[PDB]
DNA sequence: TTGCAGTGCCCACAGAGGCCAGCAGGGGGCGCTAGTGAGGTGGTTTTTATATGTTTTGTTATGTATTGTTTATTTTCCCTTTAATTTTAGGATATGAAAACAAGAAT
């Protein structure tokens, strides 16, 4: 089918958790500079799994949110997507 | 002797014509002068002409500037040869990141 949603725990400017809302079959993220959009992606490839350095980020103990100030959130970080396929 | 018919003489006063002064006619020759007219001489200027001085024009010589000339040092186009310099593996490093182990903590 597709991906349906995607949750993500203390990771780039999202605490706590969120659900983001569902995926249609094209949607879109609009925003201004630096409102934190591109780190959705990262979240996708992170789930996905894939070298830290893509991500502009070093070490993957800078990903947790907070992090690249200096002080993270915790030390505990969840991601997760939920895909939907036909046959319910 | 006389009357009558006819003659002689003396005068005189118009009568007449030469004499004469007066006076007017024509044109000959001289005394004198006002007023031009022309011709000759002298003065003046003047005008042409001639000679001298100054300046203007023409010719000559020197210096400067322009054009040309064979050098002549760029200069620049074209070779063959290196001297950095770049590119491609090939090995080694490092710093990360899971992975396993060991250490609290809970059940
Ligand atoms: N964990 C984090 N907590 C807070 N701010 C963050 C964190 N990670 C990144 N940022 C900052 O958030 C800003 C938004 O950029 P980013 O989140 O990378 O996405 P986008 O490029 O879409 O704006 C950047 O200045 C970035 O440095």
């Amino acid at each position: 089918g597709f991906l349906k949603l995607i949750e993500i725990e203390n990771f780039k400017s999202y605490k706590g958790r969120q659900i983001i809302g569902p995926f249609q079959r094209f949607t879109a993220i609009i925003g201004p500079n630096g409102s934190g959009k591109s780190n959705l992606m990262d979240a996708i490839s992170f789930v996905l799994g894939e070298k830290t350095s893509n991500l502009r980020v070093k070490t993957l103990r800078d990903l947790i949110h907070g992090a690249p100030v200096g002080k993270p959130a915790a030390n505990r970080a969840f991601v997760s997507m939920v895909y939907s396929e036909e046959g319910a």
